[PDB]
């Protein structure tokens, strides 16, 4: 048997910088929504213990990619704790939707829905903690995904309490760039002081992502998309780049937009989701 399982896509829907720790990592103050649009990830069970990423993602070698470290890590952390049924395998097939980059969490929505998926094909009976636990090892972003429902995230990403905001409609933009979020972090000019608020205020305050200054001027790809859609809507970076999305109320006018929007816009519209794909397939 197959079983298919959604891996979709997150905004920041704001993101502010409130410091830095000395291990690299940036504190910030963020608010994650899903949108209902990204991968599908097919699994079949093995009997012989491999794991096998049958479909390769561009650019990613098969031991490095997120969907097999995370299938290989939660074996490990299975295995080491007697939750493993004897002989327990996988072959992964993934239909890619999400560019590979770009701020919408695509790998990190990968792993965590190869978390979640082996965790219940294998019968491993990870909690929900365990399972953002291992996820957060490998990506900031792996947690809010393991765990299904928009949220205010503090700390690096993983300090995470639901909330609901408004599921809007999104005409999501790819700049032509690929923008590693090492170089965004690393600028001298990141806001790294943004004052740490409620989530009363910063729902008050207009939004913003405090790395869009930065990645407008070093990027011209971001900077003419973004100043496009300006035109239209409410517009902003996600993550850092090279994503940039517009708001819309209705998915009518979101699609107009879209119609008219120059290829290199490199569009598509999706709703936003306070609850995970994942875990509305999971019920
Ligand atoms: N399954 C995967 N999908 C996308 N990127 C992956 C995957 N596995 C590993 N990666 C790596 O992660 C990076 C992209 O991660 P992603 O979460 O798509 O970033 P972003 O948040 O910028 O969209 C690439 O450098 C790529 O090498
Ligand atoms: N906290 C971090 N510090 C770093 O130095 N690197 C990565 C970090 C992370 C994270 C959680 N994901 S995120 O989406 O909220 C974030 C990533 C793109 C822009 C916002």
């Amino acid at each position: 048997m197959r079983t298919q399982w959604p891996s979709p896509a997150k905004l920041n829907l704001f993101l502010y910088i409130t410091g830095q720790r000395a291990d690299g990592y940036h504190t910030l103050q963020t608010l994650f929504q899903f949108l209902d649009y990204g991968d599908t990830i097919s699994i079949e069970l093995r009997d012989d213990g491999d794991i096998r990423l049958l479909t390769p993602v561009e650019g990613v070698e098969h031991e490095d990619n997120l969907i097999v470290r995370a299938a290989r890590l939660l074996m490990k952390t299975a295995a080491d704790s007697g939750r493993l049924p004897t002989g327990s395998g996988a072959n992964i097939s993934i239909d890619k939707r999400l560019p590979v980059g770009g701020g919408l969490g695509g790998g990190s929505s990968n792993a965590a829905t190869v978390l979640v998926a082996l965790n219940h094909l294998w019968q491993c009976g990870l909690s929900m903690d365990e399972l953002a636990e291992m996820g957060l090892t490998l990506g900031a972003d792996v947690p809010v995904f393991v765990r299904g429902h928009a949220a205010f995230a503090e700390g690096v990403g993983e300090i995470l309490t639901p909330v609901d905001p408004p599921e809007k409609w999104y005409l999501v933009a790819h700049p032509g760039v690929s923008i590693p979020t090492p170089v965004i972090f690393k600028d001298p000019e990141l806001p790294r002081n943004t004052p740490k608020r409620s989530i009363e205020t910063l729902l008050k305050c207009e939004f913003s992502n405090d790395c869009e200054v930065i990645a407008r001027k070093r990027f011209r790809e971001v900077d003419a998309v973004l100043s496009w859609l300006l035109e239209y809507a409410p517009s902003r970076l996600t993550g850092t780049g090279a994503c940039v999305f517009a708001e819309f109320d209705t998915e009518s006018e979101a699609r107009q937009v879209l119609e008219q929007a120059p290829e290199w816009l490199n569009g598509f519209v999706a709703k936003g989701v306070n609850l995970s794909p994942l875990h509305r397939a999971m019920l």
